[PDB]
């Protein structure tokens, strides 16, 4: 009958593991850390843009927080932001624009285990922006205008480029283009220096190194001016390729619509399901472990815990459904590199060969859950074996994996 609408079934359970633990490995929120000398925070993360005729681009972020005033303020210990940016149009503006729509949320300090200036972020509070920047010689400036409402972490913001033609992609612009904004959960109150620094505010500096090209450095001022919180930046630019990602407008706007169909749903509880192995709607450390042994890896109970908590949206210590629906659908929007694509095809490639053979196909998917055949397994290599070899390559694995 269809050997084949059930091993394309049995590969997508089979690749979303592997992308899944390949997440679990990676460090993709928002890395905050005290910074006694300074009286403030740093931070670090990477921003992936994907590149609009196939790739990623990755922005490796540094930042520093300091301070305006003189006052007292809130030293966190260790935690993240997760964030999801929401890119859109305004269908009537004739300006070079962008609408940003973004949710920010504390995270990373595990259950196991406040200050004046939040009194000013208990309401909708409007928000002003200025930039002016300059990127190989390439002036511009922006304006932006909206509204945050930290109870939910909600912002959103229309910014029109004031000079034309912004030189730069508008991607490569968001994370300059207001953390003050982020919902710290009730546990982790103490650890939100940003509204801790307010009505006086801090400077925001940073350094962006994209990958490959040049880099953005950075220099805000985010305080109140009356009741509106402002933002005023002036960013540089050095060391860009004229012909590059950046110069040359070669990244992906905002495509997969924010919501996902009721057929990625199941696609993604089929891969859950690989998982949670007792059927409770939840991973757990012991859970994970299992998965990681029978896929080769061997790790330690504080890397399962580690891994866990860089999705532990709730801070319970295990990954709930929800959560594991998030995580796939980050996963998802924003392309992976070489060097994991390498990595996730290693996992089949046992001998290191550079070729999947359908006997190391079947191997994985046996230590994994399924009673695949050969037949099946056949079946499977067939489907993305563009040059008939009777094996799958790295190119070939690129494919498949989409
Ligand atoms: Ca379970
Ligand atoms: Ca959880
Ligand atoms: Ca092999
Ligand atoms: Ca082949």
């Amino acid at each position: 009958a269809t050997m084949v609408d059930s091993s394309r079934r049995k590969w997508n359970k089979t690749g979303h593991a592997v992308r899944a633990i390949g997440r679990l490995s990676s460090l993709e929120n928002v890395y905050i850390k005290a910074d006694k000398q300074k009286n403030g925070i740093k931070a670090n993360y990477h921003i992936r843009h994907n590149i609009e005729d196939g790739g990623v681009q990755l922005a490796y972020h540094y930042q520093q927080n300091t301070p305006i005033g003189d006052g007292p303020v809130l030293l966190p210990d260790n935690h993240y932001l997760s964030v999801q940016s929401k890119l859109s149009k305004d269908p009537n503006e004739k300006r070079d624009h962008m609408v940003l729509l973004e949710f920010v949320t504390a995270a990373g300090i595990t259950l196991g285990m406040v200050s004046k200036g939040e009194e000013l972020f208990t309401g909708v509070v409007p928000i002003l922006v200025e930039l002016d920047g300059d990127v190989n010689g390439h002036k511009f400036s922006v304006s932006g205008e909206g509204e945050g409402d930290a109870t939910y972490g909600k912002l959103t913001l229309k910014f029109i480029c004031t000079t034309g033609k912004l030189p730069v992609p508008w991607p490569t612009l968001v994370t300059t283009l207001v953390q003050c904004f982020s919902r710290y959960p009730d546990h982790m109150k103490q650890h939100d220096f940003f509204k801790s620094a307010m009505p006086e505010g801090y400077i925001q500096e940073r350094t962006i190194f994209f990958k490959d090209d040049g880099n953005y450095k950075t220099r805000a001022e985010v305080k109140f001016e009356g009741d509106t919180l402002v933002n005023r930046i002036e960013l540089k630019g050095i060391d860009f390729k004229e012909d590059g990602n950046i110069l040359g407008h070669k990244l992906e706007y905002n495509m997969l619509p924010d919501q996902l169909t009721e057929e990625q749903i199941a696609e993604f509880k089929e891969a859950f399901s690989l998982f949670d192995k007792d059927g409770d709607g939840t991973i757990t450390t012991k859970e994970l472990g299992t998965v990681m042994r029978s896929l080769g890896q061997n790790p330690t109970e504080a890397e399962l815990q580690d891994m866990i908590n860089e999705v532990d949206a709730d801070g319970d210590g295990t990954i709930d459904f929800p959560e594991f629906l998030t995580m796939m659908a980050r996963k998802m929007k924003y392309r992976d590199t070489e060097e994991e694509i390498r990595e996730a095809f290693g996992v089949f490639d046992k001998d290191g060969n550079g070729y999947i053979s359908a006997a190391e196909l079947r191997h994985v998917m046996t230590n994994l859950g399924e009673k695949l055949t050969d037949e099946e397994v056949d079946e499977m290599i067939r489907e993305a074996d563009i040059d008939g070899d009777g094996q799958v390559n790295y190119e070939e694995f690129v494919q498949m994996m989409t």
